[PDB]
């Protein structure tokens, strides 16, 4: 059945719940971005409003065939009232269109969905700091202090300059990026223009991305494989089998591979530093396992919280396990006794 971390107390609204069919009470379905696990259960046969950003829609739309009646896109950083209660959505520096979203209740009470989200000091300046909240919905993927890693700035002028090198020394030389989903499109992006390329995809991460907003799109990305030499794969052919394979498909235009893994976490974190990082590599083939999360980093999540001042946070991620649960209600406890609220 719909876990109560999903619903919204006071109204009839659900965040993320719609693999459970029908929910008994539910009359607007919000969901926060387009990720798998979160929109788990939507297709052209949902007959409910559905209510998400302008990114988010336009994925619905035409990836999914979500008829359009159904699609209520909001825009970011605005008041809006959904059935009689007032709702703001706001960046969630997370994939493209993720958002956070803020609800005013009838009898006064604020309370903040964070979605998945990467925290920022830029937050503390969005419409949260304008009033008080009283309960958070809170993306606890990394809440654990092993969970560190570097900036996604760092990461990426590590992934432009390798690439850069690579291909300046063997211009025979082949950049491949793993992807499964929207995110990270920062990593191919970067390294293609440094390279002086497009980005070369299927038909259906070319139409993924076109649903993007991203400006100048048709500038940095392409269906013809030949004429680029920044391609995406599937993240599962990203391993040595799939890259020697894919390498016979360009018929000798290439002789050397070298490609990025975008992880999450990686328990190499806890000891190595990005300017340190290695390759796995098998005669011709490189294979690069960087660090860009789309995800608090432990010490970012407490940052947000301890400014934030939450009364009560409930966990969205890591729920599934009496050790976990009690794991986090332990660090939220230090984080309230150090900051005093
Ligand atoms: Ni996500």
């Amino acid at each position: 059945t719909c876990p109560f971390y999903k619903k919204i107390p006071g109204t009839g609204f659900t965040v993320d719940a719609f693999q459970y069919g029908v929910v008994e009470g539910c009359t607007a379905y919000f969901l926060t971005h387009f990720h798998s696990d979160h929109y788990a259960g939507l297709s052209k046969h949902f007959t409910f409003p559905v209510y998400c950003s302008e990114i988010t829609g336009n994925l619905l739309k035409n990836k999914l065939h979500v008829q359009e009646q159904y699609i209520h896109p909001l825009p970011l950083d605005t008041e809006c009232i959904v059935n009689g209660v007032k709702v703001v959505l706001l960046d969630a520096n997370h994939c493209p269109g993720a958002v956070m979203i803020l609800f005013y209740l009838p009898n006064g009470t604020v309370i903040l969905h964070t979605g998945d989200f990467r925290a920022d000091p830029s937050m503390e300046r969005s419409l949260l700091a304008d009033q008080k909240v009283h309960m958070l919905y809170l993306d606890t993927t990394y809440c654990s202090p092993e969970y560190t890693f570097p900036s996604q700035q760092e990461v990426i002028r590590f992934a432009i300059n390798t690439a850069f090198e690579a291909v300046t020394l063997n211009p025979h030389a082949l950049v491949v990026c793993g992807t499964y989903s929207i995110g990270k499109e920062k990593v191919f992006l970067a390294i293609a223009d440094v390279l002086g390329s497009k980005v070369g995809m299927s038909q259906e991460k070319y139409k993924t991305l076109q649903c993007l907003n991203i400006p100048e799109i048709n500038s940095l990305i392409t269906t013809d494989m030949c004429s680029s030499l920044v391609h995406l794969l599937p993240m599962m052919q990203i391993n040595f089998k799939g890259l020697q394979s894919h390498l016979k498909k360009c018929g000798g235009k290439y002789n050397q591979i070298l490609a990025f893994r975008p992880t999450g976490w990686t328990h190499s974190n806890k000891f190595t530093r990005i300017a340190d990082v290695i390759p796995q590599t098998k005669g011709n083939i490189s294979i690069y396992g960087i660090p860009y999360s789309e995800h608090s980093s432990y010490l970012e999540m407490k940052r947000f919280v301890q400014w934030l001042k939450p009364q009560k946070i409930i966990p969205t991620v890591n729920v599934g396990t009496w050790k976990s649960r009690s794991t986090m209600e332990k660090y939220f406890r230090e984080w309230k006794l150090e900051a005093g609220y």
